């Protein structure tokens, strides 16, 4: 196994998978790391096993179609490990805690968002379809962009974004476009 944390890239009390060479915090898989279950597999281990029991999963999909669906376990899943590529990279700082706002020149948003919330959100099956938590975690980056305006900032917003979305098209076999 690896010596350092898949998500967070750091060393501690790491839980290791059973069929991979990846290991993670408790608190940095998603959902948090199992109690007992020998073999333990990850969720990398489990998206993997869901594309190989269905090849056909990996055909385009629409996201209009995609966004409709109800969150039985796989969607449920497959969301949670969209999160957790998001919290993969550093840069997810900015945007995992409970945001304030107090710039002149500028108004908080109406509906603040961020990642802690959206995983507590996901822990407490609070989303019925994918389309919820697709909307939380746009407003994230919305929120931000608003937010700072012109601020070079702003580009965090962006930079974040272009993650989730890219992960979103690869988990949910978004359908390719020029
Ligand atoms: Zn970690
Ligand atoms: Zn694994
Ligand atoms: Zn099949």
């Amino acid at each position: 196994n690896s010596n350092i944390c898949e998500v967070c890239n750091k060393w501690g009390r790491l839980f290791c998978c059973d069929t991979c060479p990846r290991s993670f915090h408790e608190h940095c898989h998603i959902p948090s790391v199992e109690a007992n279950k020998n073999p333990w597999s990850c969720i990398f281990c489990r998206i993997k096993t869901i594309q190989e029991r269905c090849p056909e999963s990996q055909s385009g999909h629409q996201e209009s179609e995609v966004l409709m669906r109800q969150m039985l376990p796989e969607e449920q899943l497959k969301c949670e490990f969209l999160l957790l590529k998001v919290y993969c990279d550093s840069k997810s700082c900015f945007f995992a805690s409970e945001p304030y706002y107090n710039r002149e020149g500028s108004q908080g948003p109406q509906k603040p968002m961020w990642l802690n919330k959206v995983k507590t959100s996901l822990n407490e099956q609070m989303y019925t379809r994918v389309e919820g938590f697709v909307q939380d975690m746009r407003l994230i980056f919305h929120n931000h962009k608003e937010f700072y305006r012109e601020d070079k900032f702003t580009r965090l917003g962006i930079q974040v974004q272009d993650i989730f979305e890219k992960n979103f098209r690869n988990i949910f076999a978004i359908q390719e476009t020029s």
